C-alpha cells in the first residue's frame, strides 16, 4: 500500500528514508529536455497506493519544485489513494509575508501549487514560520529538529548546563527560548540595525547560535564575533536546514566557530569536504516514522518531544 | 457608488469613518431573536456599488463575526459590486498557529468563512502575524498603527530619545525592535519561565511596554512590575488593540503605568470613565483613507 | 476507527449517543478566552479517524457554531479520516429563503461555513426546509422524529384514531398531511393573516398542533386557543426543536396545552422544571444509529419510518 | 454594451424582450447534428459586454439545458464582461430535495451545472420554491407573477371580491395565502389521499385553482371536478408556468374551467389554437425590465 | 463493495459488463417525465460502495448526458464511498477546440459537469483527443480499443501483413501510423481539400481505413472510393465508435467496403439489421476488466497492448 | 490605466511590445537569490490597473515560469483590475497527454499554476495543441504566426507556386495541410519508423519543413536529408517556436536547409550570429495589437 519515490538523483536522504522503512524507492523515468523541461514517468502502477514523494535535494529550486509538482500530478492521475509531500526544506518558505512591500507571498503561492497538482498530505521539518501550515487546507505536519538539537547539544558540548541559547535575529526568539527552557539555561539574541546589538548575557558562557536556516551565513559569522566580543567563552551555531550557498563555505571556514551542525533536509557531502567545521544530524529517522504513522494511522505528534 | 455599512451597535467607529467621506451610514436592520439568532436586512439597493463592512465592536467575537458574515453574504447576493470587510481587529487573530499542539488554526478558518461569504478584499490594521495576509487568496490590506504611535511617544514622553521599547514576550520582539530603530533608542525583552526574565537594559530610562493587543493584561501588568524592579523611571504600555475584558481594567489602576495608549479600533469610552490612565489614538482616518483610496485605485501604501 | 465529540459543556446529548455505541466521549480542552473567542484543543490523536462531532446544546446560536467550526477545523488538520458534524439542530435553518426582501440566506452561508471548515458528511434531525440538503455538496442525512412522533401519539392519546392533525402554518401542510395520511386521520391548517384562520375539521375530535419548531410559543398558544374555539375536545402541541426563548415558558403554563412534546435535539432538562406542561421524546438512538450505520456503510433510510 | 441572446427555436419571448430593450437579438449559428449533439457559434464579438442569454422553448428540457450551457461557456470563454442567464422556467426546478427517497436533488446540479458553465447572474420567475436561490453562490432574481396575476383576477373575475384562492395540493398553501391575504379573500386546499379532500369554503362562490405549474394536468383537472362538486359557482385555474404536456390539453377542455391562464415564459402559441379557454399574460415586460435594471445597477426588486 | 447501473434501457452493454463481473445491475426506478424531465431514483443503499454507472447507448446525447449525471449526483449524496462513470463514447468529445472561431469546448463543458455532479473517476474508451484527459482534474483511464482492432485484422484479413492503413483525415496521422507500426505495414492519409488527396502508396493492396468514429459515413464512404481509384484490392473500415446517424446506413449499402467494422461501445443490433456489411468487436471485456482493476487497485495499463 | 511588465532578462520582446503600445515597461525589481530563489518586487502601485505580464526569455523554463507565477500573485493581490499572462511559448505545451504512458499531463499542472496564481486572461501564439485552450476556466487567445509565415513564404521562395509544405512527423498534419491548403500547394508527410518514410511527392520542387517548435532540430535535420534524396530542389525550415538548444545550431549548419526561419516569441539574437541561415519574423506586432485589443474590448479574432 506504501510507495516512495525521489526527485531528480539526489536521491541520498529518500534512499535512506527509504531503507528505513525495508523499502526500494519506486521506479522513475526522469530527465530533463534540451530545452530545461522535466520529463517524468512512473516506472510502476500507483493505483489505490499511498503515495510518499521525497523533494530533491538539488540546488536549483525552481528544477526542485517542479519536478516534485509534475510527479505529485502524474500519480494523483494514476490513480494514487493518496499521495503526500515530504518536503523536509520548504521552497520559498522565507517569502511568507509582505512585509510593508509590494510583494508576493511567494510560500503562498507554493502552496497553492502543491494542492492544485493535488497533494493530499505535506510532510516538512521547522517551517521557517508555523503560520505556513495556514496557507493549506490539507493537513500538513511539520516536524521538529528539536528533539535531535536538544540530544545534540547534551552530548557534544560538555558546558551545556551553563550555556546560553543565542537567536540571531528578532524573529527567533521564540525558538530559542523554547530551547533554553528545555535545557534550564540562560538565552540571547541579537539584532541587526548597519550593526548589531546583543541583549542577554553571554558572558563566559558557551554561546549556541539556534536558527532554523542559514544561506550565506553573513548572518550567524558576524554574531560570532559578537557573541566573542561579549565575553563567550566559545560559539556554535545549530541551523535545522544548510542551504550555505555563495560564500557560506569561506565565511565559516574563516569564522570563530566552534562547529557548525547542520542536518541532512539539504545533501552537506560535498560542503562538508570543503569545511570540516561542518557536522551533520541525520534525521532521515525523523522524516521516516512520520511516514510510517501517517500510513498506519499513528501519532505523529511523538516525534515533536521524542527522538525514535 | 460607494456604500459603508457598520456591525451591530458600536457605530463610534464606522460613523467617524462615514463623516471623514462625506457620507451617511448605509440604512440596515440588524438585531437578534430571543433566540440569539443574527437578523440582518440590508434597508437600500446596493447593486452595482462598492460596498465597505466596517466590523461591530459589540465585544461578543462570535456574534461580531457571524453579523459581519451574514452582511457580507447580503450584499453579495444582492449583486453589490464589490464587498470589503473593514476589520481592524481581526478576529481569531491569535490562532494562526497549532503550536506543536491539536489545535485548530483559527485564523485561516476565519479567513475561509469571510472568502466564502463573498469578501472581495480586506482592510485590517495591525495583524497579530503579517502570515495571515497569506491565509487569503484575496487582497489584504494592512494598515498600521506604528506612525500614530511613534508621533504620540515623541509628543508625550520628554524623555523619550533615551528611553527603552519592552516587549511582553519572546514573540513581540519584532514588533518592538521595529520602533526602537526608528526612534534610534535601545529595546529590551520579557520571558516568562512562573518567573519572568528581562533581557537587555531599563535602568534609569523611561520603559515603554509595547504590543500589538492585551486581553485580560496579566503579562503587561506583571511585565510593568519587573521594569520598575530592574530601575525604569517610569513605564508606558503601548496596545493598538485594547481588548481590557476582565480583571483588565481594575489591574491596569493597580499597576504603575503613567499610561495605557490604545487606538479606538475596539471601543473605550466605558473603560474612560473607569480608568483614568487610558488615551487613546483615533485611527478613523487612517481607516476612512484606506476605503477612499481602495475605491480611487490610489495608493494605500502610503498610509504605512 | 470511530470517534464521538462534544461541543462545549452540555454534553448530555453527546453523553447519551456515546453511550449507546459503547463510547467515551473524546477529549478535549474547550475554553472561552476573557475576549469571547474559543480555544480548543483536541486531547488525543484523530489521525485516520472517523471523527463526529455533535453540536452542543448551549443556547448561544454563534458561540455554537463557530465551536463546531473550529472543533471541524482542528480535526480536519490533524489527519481524520473523515469528519461528519452532528447537528440536531441546523442553526439558521429559518433563514432559508429571500422572501422578497434585501435578505441573507444565512442557512446557505452556515452549509458553506460548514463545508470550507472541513465537513464531510453531516447527520442532522427535521431541517425546517429539506430544500437545505441542497445548500451542501456533500452528503447529508436528514433523520424524522416522524417515526417517534407517530409512537408517541399513538401511546398517549386515547383518541388518536379520531384526532386532527392540525399545521400552525401554511409552510407546514406538507409535514401534517403526511402525519395525517399515515394515522388515517383528519388534518387542518391555520393561517395568520393580524387574525388566524382555521381550514378543516377540528369539532369535537382531539387537535394535535405539528411543527418542525417552537421559539416564543406566540403561535402555537394562539393556534391552541383557535382550536378550542373550533370545537376541538383538547390540544396537543408535538415539536422536534424545542427554542422555548423569551417568554414561551410563561406562555405555555398559560396555554390551555394538554401536552407539549418535544425532543432531546435541544436540552430541556431546565425548561422541564419551570414547565409541567412539557414532555420530552429521546432521540439519542435515533442519532446514535444513524452514527452507527453511517460509520459501518449500512442503511439510515431504514431510520425514516423505523424507530430504533 | 449590452447583448441579447436567444436558444434554439424559440424566439418569441427573447425577441419580445430584445424589442422592449431597442435591441436586435445577437447573431448566433444554433442547431443540432444528426447524431443530437447541439452544435453553437457565436457570431459576433462579446468581448467585455454584458451578456443575457434567454432560455429557449423547444420543450425538450436537456436539449434546451445543454444549448444553454454552452452558449454561457463560449460567451465566456470569448472574453464576455458578465453573462446572465435568463430562465423564466427553471429546469428541474421541481427536484429540490430527496423526499425520503435515494434521489438526486436534481436542481441543484443543475444549479451547479450553470454555476460552472460561466453564469455569473440569473433571472428567473416563480421558483417552485425560493430555497432553490440557496443552491447557487451567484446572485440569483427570482422575479413574480404575482403582481399581473392579482391584475387580471380584478379585471377579468366580475365576483372576485367574494371569490376563494383554491391549491391543488398541500404544497402550494403559501403560494395560495398570499394570493388570498392580498385580495382579501378566503383560501382553501386540496389534498389526495385515491380520494381527493377539501379543506376550506367554497360554497356558492367562484373557485380560483393556483399553482406555479402544471404538466399533464391531472392533479388541476381532479382537482376542478372536486370543487365543482363542493359547490363552486364557476372554476378558473392560474398557472404562472404553463407546460401542458401530454393529455393536458384535452383534459382541459374536458373539464369545467371557465378559463386557464398561463404566462408566455413557455411558448403557448400553438396550445392557444387547441384549447380555447387558454388565456396569456405576457411577462416580456417584466423580464426586460430586469434586464435593463441589472445593467445599470437600478433596482429590480421594484418590479417584485 | 462494488456497485454497477446502467442508464435508461439500452442496458445490452451494461448488462454484458455485469454478467462478466459476475453482478446484476443495481435497481433504478427511471421515468422521463411528461415534461422531459429525467426522475431517477436508486433503488437500493449505496451508502460505503463502489459505484460504477454506465451511460446509456441511446442516441439521445442530452437526455443521455443529464441523466448520467443525475444518477452520479443520485450516488454522491446517498454517500457512495466513489463514484465512476463509465464512459464508453465521450459526449461533444468533437468539441474539444476553438478551431480559429468563437466556438464553446463543450467537451470541457461536459468534463465540467462530471467533475461538479460529483464524478471522481472517469473510464472511456478511444477519446477523439488525448487531450481531453487534461478537461479533468480527476484522474481518466482512457481505453484502447486498438488491441482488439490488431487482433480482428490479423485473423480476418488474409493480406494483413501487405496491407495499407489509411487514415481518412489528417487528424488520425498518429493513430494509423501507431497500428501500420504494430503490423509492419504501410500507411497513408487522405485530406479533403471539396475533393480528397491520398499520399501514401495502396496500390495492389489491401486498404484499411481506420478511424475513432464515424457519424454519417460521407467520410469514409468517399475516402473509399478514392482508395479504389487509387488501386487498392479492396477497403475495410474500421471504427471504434459508429455513431451511423442520418444518412450512414443508406451510404454504407451503397459503398464499396468490404466491411465496416465498429465496436458496441454504441449499440449496433438495431443498425446491423438494416446494414450486412457491419460486423461488431465486442468490447464489454475491456470495460469490465478495466472496472475489476480498478475496484481492486491493479494495473488498467495492461489492457492498452493485450486483449483480455 | 494599462500596464505592462516584462519577465527576468528577456526584455527585447517586452520592450518592443510596450514602444507600439507608447508605454515605458513597469518597474520591478526581479532578481535570484545566492540559492536560487527567485526575488520580486512590483516598483509601483497596479491597484485598480489592466496588468499585462510577458513572459521573459532566460531560456531556463522553470526559472521563467516560476518568475511570472510569483509576478502574477503579486500583481493580484496587490489589488490589480485584471492580470493577463502573455506567453509567446507555453510552457511544457508538448507534455498534453499521457499516450499510454503513467505520465504527467505537465501542460494541465502549468494551466492550474497560472490559475491558481491568479491569472484572469492567457495571449499565446501557437499553442503546440488547440485543446490546451481547454485546460483552462480562464479565457485564453491564441494567436497565429500562420498569416506572417505565408507572407513570408510568398515573398521569399521563387517558386512557392509550386513547393510542398512537409511534416516533419505525423502529428504536424493538420498543420502543414491548413498552410499547404491556403497557398494551393502540396503536402508530404515524414514518419520515424530507425528509417524515415515519406508519404507524398516532393520531386524536384521546393520542399518547406513546417513545425510548430525545434528543440535539438534532431528530427528536422534528418527530415532534410531524406528530402533531399527524394529529390526535393531546396528545403527550408518553418518553425514558430525555435528554442534550438544543444547540438540544434550547429546540426542547422551541417544541414542543408537554405533557410531557418522562425518567430521571436523566443530570444534568437545570440543564435543569430552563429547561424546565417536563421531568418527571423517579428510578432511584436501581432502581440501588442493582442493587448491593446483585450484592452479595448476590441476583436482580436482579426489577428487571426
Amino acid at each position: 500500500n506504501i510507495k516512495i519515490f525521489s526527485g531528480s538523483s539526489h536521491q541520498d536522504l529518500s534512499q535512506k528514508i527509504a531503507d528505513r522503512l525495508g523499502l526500494e524507492l519506486g521506479k522513475v523515468v526522469t530527465k530533463k529536455f534540451s530545452n530545461q523541461e522535466t520529463c517524468v514517468e512512473i516506472g510502476e502502477s500507483v493505483r489505490g497506493e499511498d503515495v510518499y514523494i521525497v523533494q530533491s535535494g538539488c540546488g536549483e529550486i525552481n528544477d526542485n519544485l517542479m519536478e516534485l509538482l509534475i510527479m505529485i500530478n502524474a500519480c494523483k492521475i494514476a490513480s494514487a489513494s493518496r499521495v503526500t509531500a515530504v518536503i523536509p526544506c520548504f521552497p520559498y518558505a522565507r517569502q511568507d509575508k509582505k512585509d510593508k512591500s509590494r510583494a508576493p507571498i511567494s510560500a503562498k503561492l507554493v502552496a497553492n501549487t502543491l494542492s492544485v497538482a493535488g497533494a493530499d498530505h505535506i510532510i516538512t521539518m521547522d517551517l521557517h514560520a508555523s503560520q505556513i501550515q495556514g496557507f493549506f487546507d490539507i493537513p500538513v505536519d511539520n516536524l521538529y529538529a528539536e528533539p535531535a538539537v536538544l540530544k545534540w547539544i547534551r552530548e557534544n558540548i560538555s558546558e551545556w548546563r551553563n550555556c546560553t541559547i543565542v537567536s540571531p535575529d528578532a524573529g527567533g526568539a521564540k525558538r530559542v527560548t523554547s530551547i533554553a527552557d528545555r535545557l534550564n539555561v540562560d538565552f540571547a539574541l541579537i539584532h541587526k540595525e548597519d550593526r548589531m546589538v546583543l541583549v542577554g548575557d553571554v558572558k563566559d558562557r558557551v554561546a549556541i547560535l539556534v536558527d532554523d536556516m542559514a544561506d550565506t551565513c553573513g548572518t550567524i559569522c558576524h554574531a560570532a564575533d559578537k557573541l566573542l566580543s561579549a565575553g563567550a567563552t566559545r560559539v556554535y551555531a545549530i541551523l535545522t536546514h544548510g542551504i550555505f550557498s555563495g560564500p557560506a563555505i569561506s565565511r565559516i571556514n574563516n569564522a570563530c566557530f566552534e562547529a557548525v551542525v547542520v542536518t541532512n533536509t539539504i545533501p552537506q557531502e560535498d560542503k562538508m569536504k570543503h569545511c570540516s567545521k561542518i557536522q551533520v544530524i541525520d534525521i532521515s529517522m525523523i522524516l521516516a516514522e512520520a511516514i510510517r504513522r501517517t500510513h498506519n494511522g499513528e501519532s505523529v505528534s511523538y516525534l515533536f518531544s521524542h527522538v525514535p
